[PDB]
């Protein structure tokens, strides 16, 4: 069993911000990401996306700080982080 | 870095329940929510014409106290009549003070 | 309040793997699951995210099997989170 502790960062925002956000997390160290369509107050196309990425503790805070600084003031964004244990997670570090 | 500890409550149920579940969490104190598609065990996919057979997942960021109020309400009012999944997880949230 | 601690195992993989993965988690002890569409870089010809609430022992059994049988041959992501579940006794 190769299981290691990492962080799962989740971001919810308009789907139109996808390219920018995907670029931001890769730029900050993320080695992958998963997207799920999503919606909120007020159909799965043209709404929001839930972007998730598995990263190390340090990269997680880099991403969150970048979102708080550059995206939160100008867009409706939700961002949070959870603790996870990942199979062969060494690769995401 | 404005990060605070909160709870993420997740509810999975039939799609027709969306309106009532949203009203219910807002009534109990949640300030926002996110809906995503869910299926499995026979349920219909995201592109199906059959909307009734589709499920939805509702996620909401709330305080510890509001989380259990929501979970209790689900256990009392919804679980007895619908196939529902509901759980809670610990999260640290950017600018989370607005969800309390 | 009927709330108990369990584990939430998440697996992201090619959608054609759905059938095999569902059978694998059921075989190893999972008493239910949910599937949600998922897409990654380069976006059916798509992925799925399988989630299952299980006991801590069943979670490790599932993850072990994924590492052995699937990770070497397919592009898969698998992880576990701690969760407290309403009427969770039914998943153990
Ligand atoms: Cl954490
Ligand atoms: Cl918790
Ligand atoms: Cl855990």
């Amino acid at each position: 069993m190769d299981l290691v502790p990492l962080k799962l960062v989740t971001i919810v925002a308009e789907s139109l911000l996808e390219k920018r956000l995907v670029e931001e997390v890769k730029r900050l160290g993320a080695k992958g990401y998963t997207i799920t369509p999503a919606r909120g107050e007020g159909d799965w196309e043209g709404q929001n996306i839930r972007l998730e990425t598995i990263v190390s503790e340090e990269v997680a805070l880099r991403i969150l700080q970048r979102l708080q600084e550059e995206y939160f003031p100008h867009y409706a964004v939700i961002a949070y982080v959870e603790n996870v244990w990942v199979v062969r997670g060494e690769k995401y570090v």
